[PDB]
């Protein structure tokens, strides 16, 4: 998996590759209908790495809440993820470290910022771009190279990061899925 | 075990081999009468890999419910399987990974699509064909070869996948059980 | 232990060796008065492999029930054995795999058919013959060779499989106990 | 420890050595006054192997029951020992296998038959003789040789078994302790 | 991580580097908005090492109390941290040693002293300076060498320790955050 | 793999299955041309179990000796195999137990008797029948039931042994190969 | 890696993928110039699996020999590979099992037939087709499905085997290379 | 395996069961023609426990010697077994303890006495009887009971030892093989 | 470490970072005079990853050889490295895998092309660009995104590769060292 | 520690060394005031081995009982010790074998007999003498030799046993403490 | 095994038990004719613990030397044993610690003194008595108690040592073998 997220010229963009793995087996977007790794939660886009089951768990979990959660500040995202964690263990059968791992790394894009939440509930707000998943290093290199290119908007930089992972790494694959939105004032 | 599933030209088919193993020993359809690995649940056909007990657990479990479940969307199937897993542990004595394993992979065929659930509750809708079990690589290769052949409908492609596995792998054996049905409007 | 079961010409038959092992030590029928490995439950004969305590546990357990179970279908036998596993744990101090093990393989004969239940509660109806225990490989070989000899009825076949095991394996011993009954049409 | 039990010519006999061990330490009857490894439980004698504490546990446990248990059939003894195992865990601090081990093998004599219970509650009725404890192979050897000698009665045979073990094995020691009773009609 | 704390000439200062790590990967203040490792708690500054999630947990935890805690004495800080540790386990999913580790080392600067709390709740009041995190040995050496330079106030000595750590260790990176305040009478 | 050997009424027969395994993968005589597990060594037939490479090693080893070895007495077969084991180690890259394993269980049929050499160089002469390889229990069961049937000669019994194994075990498969010969006047 | 070999209608064909792996890193023919996995040895084609270093080793070794080897019978191939194994260990730094592993599986095409040599020096002549490498189960299934299709010649079958593998497994990737030759009379 | 050795009334006897094991598989004398576990070496009989290969190894070894070994004192037997052990490692592919195991226990009967050599080359002369193999304890107990029965000679006692083991232990089986000889008049 | 190599518009460029690591300690070019990771070998530039000792070893090795090696084809490079490995073991104290590891990955630039040798003597000629060392994922990412930009020659791209690694990974550090040359006809 | 108990000529005696160990450190009676290893319980003396804390525990435990326990028969002692073991775990933080170990061996002298209780609650009545602690072998040796000497009474023998252990074993040290009493009629 | 050595009133004695052990099995001097554990070497007697094989080894070794060794100084005995240890490994197949172990402890009595050599070739001369083997503790204690007795010579004392260990420990057994000699001037 590679997920990327970008902030540039008052535009916020998020992207994901589409390949699932089952061991060394490839399950591409060509063979799986529900191959999207980005789900909608309220007005946030949430890009998920880790087991392919997590996008089904989160969609189900968030949908089961009274209202969709606020994912627009670090404190709020953390607060939601910490509560999400107890549900993973208690309801969705989640299984050395400082803290217990939630086993997934997510990126969160919405009008009010670009964020990440690492497996250990390390919430971060990003200023330019970041990437998660095993393809992250490839994405970061490529986005670093093309971030300041005037010809590329946020979305094109996001997608380019996923493309670089997909070129070099066996856990990412084309096509790329992406979304783009305007930064709120 | 090999189970395959296929969707082609308005037809949905599902196929399983019929060989059960006890260690290195072979328990073929010629010696076991109840050698079918596909069960009926409502209007769905569920093909089951993993221990030969699971088809008895699932048959028992589903026959226990008030109404047959809904197995025609990813969201629905996921919910049914996430409830099934709790029952597996509690009432059926099921025994590292991100999430707990249900220790079986199933394929689901009905008039409203073809689906799969891996052991870790990864629910997937398939667009063409797929296969589970130790034999599935073989099945995948054979169905890739044959999917587009004009003389072969969905059922014949699914049956060929199991044959392929049964030819080269020691956990699959003939005869092949298959079912076919029309895709609904 | 070797236990066998055969269905031929409208006659069901079941058979077992009589030898108990205590480590390398041999505790034969000549020294042990309760050397029988087949018990009666309702109108079924149940031949039991594993620890020699299991025949005592099952007789005790099935006698404690309001009435004997029906062991005449795959579905029914599975219900019975899944409940029995619960009891083995809770009342009889029973102690990796997909499902928890019951530590015993059994064959079941009654007029309505010949069945088996493996340690992981894999219930199976057999069409010709089968065998359980460390001796079964020997028994199946012998019975495969002898099943179609006109001379030999169901009981003679069952018995011969146990003899073969006793000839060549150190956990099986003569004499052979066997029971025969007519196939309920 | 060696204990034997023999039935011959209308006589039943039970015997035990008298040596206790504490590591490589010897604690003979010369130094220990309570060196009896056989106890009385109603009209039954129970010869006990394993930890030297079990004779105390059993005596104390059986004394606490409203009445002495009937120990004169395989089924009855099994009931008793199954309930006993619970108490060993629950009251007397008892600590791989099919079933949990009670950590002792016993022989039981009474006027109605000879029996043994192994650590995993394998209750057995014997036709001639048997032995338990680390000295049993020596004892069985000896009693096999002596059993048919007309000049040796049941008790002579049972004692000779214990003698043989004490001759050759470092966990068995003289004097031999034996009891005899009449076979009921 | 490096955190330093300094007391000199009626002035109290606290510093931290800004670099976060994810494996061998660097997440600098350049890419992470919330790169601050120091938080406010009443009129104390708390500089936190260990998992980057802890600043989120602590901020969240202290915020949830009725009033901010008094963190101006060795006795009071301990009491607070002890209670905090319970919460870490009970609410924030905190997972050999003398006592349970809290998995973080902190420094506390307020107007009424400079303190630290190691991971096993060893509370200490410092009289000159100290440093925590993987970069402290570097910090202590640099601060040792510069404590008594008249040109350098408390905050210059605090920042310099961090700089030294950033120069030589792969878990510390510039910029240096810092705060200064007056000693209370 | 299953190999059977049988001695009955002045006839000697030897039989083997034909299936080779690569993990769980099957490699039947339908796909492999050289699927035979029995080789000829002089006027002996030698049925081999263990790695499919051993029949290549053995053919190669024996062909390289001045003449084909005498394999018609326990003592002679032993000397041959003890010397063979040194060559497995030195020339063909063979890798708890009392003795070193040769990693291979063989049956040897010839006009002068039926023999077997187990992996630990246990040389036996059999008087009726025997089987080696993972399928052998099935083979022993079957041949036990059939050995005394008048209608089945040494070869029929041997083949039936292999059939039984192939019927029930995942490392044996049809077709059966077999050879039969006359017992020498000894 | 996937390599295939096929014999059909008087023609022999051999085929390989071109992708090299470095952990999860992909090194496709698009970045690597020397991406061929098939080499010429005399008038044979040899398709190589295992470490990408093996093709260089064999090229080097065979080029060093006085005459190109004859790879046209099982016995011949066997002598050649047995001697090769000695050179792997001795000059090329080659590093549980019955026999030492040579760590690579090869397929050999020449006009006298199609052959294979597994890691353990298992020389096999094939009659129809075969495949090696981690991709081979898929290739086997594909080639099984297509082998008797009259519209596909030996080359088309061999290539399809590799394409099947590259569709579904992460250690195989296009382009496919192939070679075809005449069977000799 | 069970091997027994007995010295009684001026007579020396030695016995053995005839069953081989391959795992939990039985290879009885009914199916194996060379089921004997006792070999002649000069005028000694050597009964061998452990892997069935050892009887083949030992016959080969002793046949290759210039002259049969004299196996009629403790010091002579030790010397032979110590040399043998070096040959077991060097020529016959033998594989924690004080000393290296030879992996077999043997009993040696000859006119000049009855002896045993355990796996660690512990050579013993026996005064009455003894047994080796997994079936020894059963054989010992049985011979303990029957040694002084007046109707039984040394051979009957040695054989009885084997039969007790076969009765109760899965690694020993009938028939029993045995040999008997005269105690020489110089001992 | 990061080493990159680029082939573009008739020019060949090779580049490396300058940071040495001693555990978590940083030894930057600022503090180390011999911080260069590229050395000459003939007219070839060879960039070296793995232990900082290796450049001293190869310098010493090649300086003692007869005539410099010709590192201008795969076969030749392989020949040279295979023999090098024998010397690393024998004279320079080198210490699962198919082949023994040489423990360093190198890139090789000369006018006749660009090449790489991985730890297991896997010689590849590259057609566009590549990277080795723990930073290479970042570098490959970056260089993928910049390779086709007309404003950036071979050297600019190679350099950008290293910059990317150093931005995000703790084992790579600025400044970048690089060399460019002409492709020979 | 060594503790001994002796019965001779109508007298009972009991003794113990006075040395405590802290690792290889010695804590003699000369430095430790409460160096007694024997306590009073009713009219019984109880000599205690194992951890030096046990005598405090037992003294604390027995004092808290409504009245003193009767320690003058095997059945009664066991009863007492079995209850005690419960308290050790629950109240005094006591932590493979048949039964749980109470981690201490004791000897009990009273007017009505000599007894012991080993760690696993083996209660014994002795007829002459016995010893416990790491020094017991030495003490049983000395007392064996000196028992029948008319110049030594029960106390001299008991004291000589401890002296023998102090002579030769590094966990026993002089002085000896001893008590004597009259055998009751 | 117990061996003892004693020097008292111008006489020197040495003793040993006669029991051999094979596991838990006893081989008493009633069953083994060569049950002696003391051998002659010149005018020394040497008592041997460890495997029963060692007395055969030492006998064979010392008989093979040109002359019996001098064993009447610590310097001389050490020389002899150091050389002996080499012969043990080289000719007699002897198999963590400071020094290699010879795996036996011996006592050596001659007219010029009494000595011992421990497993690690610690040679000692004793002034009164000593003991080796697993029974030595019991023997030392007994000899400490008896050494001064006016009616017991050195031989009586030596034998009493052994007797005490045969009494209490499962690896020593009666009869005792002893020799005696006059201290030489």
């Amino acid at each position: 998996t590679t997920v990327t997220i970008v902030r540039k010229d008052g535009r916020i963009a998020i992207a994901a590759d589409t390949l699932t793995k089952w061991g060394g087996g490839k399950e591409s977007a060509d063979y799986v209908a529900n191959h999207e790794k980005i789900i909608r939660v309220g007005d946030s886009y949430v890009a998920i790495t880790g087991s392919a089951t997590f996008k089904l768990i989160l969609a189900d979990y968030f949908a089961s809440l009274d209202e969709p959660p606020q994912l627009d500040s670090v404190a709020r995202i953390f607060c939601v993820w910490n509560t999400l964690h107890g549900a993973l263990k208690e309801h969705y059968y989640l299984q050395e470290d400082d803290l217990e791992s939630s086993r997934m790394d997510v990126l969160i894009a919405n009008p009010r910022g670009i964020f990440g939440v690492a497996a250990h509930r390390t919430v971060q707000e990003f200023s330019k771009f970041y990437a998660y998943g095993s393809g992250s290093p490839y994405a970061l290199g490529a986005m670093y190279a093309a971030y300041r290119a005037p010809s590329l908007d946020a979305e094109a930089v996001a997608r380019l990061g996923v493309m670089a992972a997909a070129e070099f790494h066996d856990e990412s694959g084309l096509p790329v899925q992406s979304f783009v939105m305007e930064l709120s004032p």
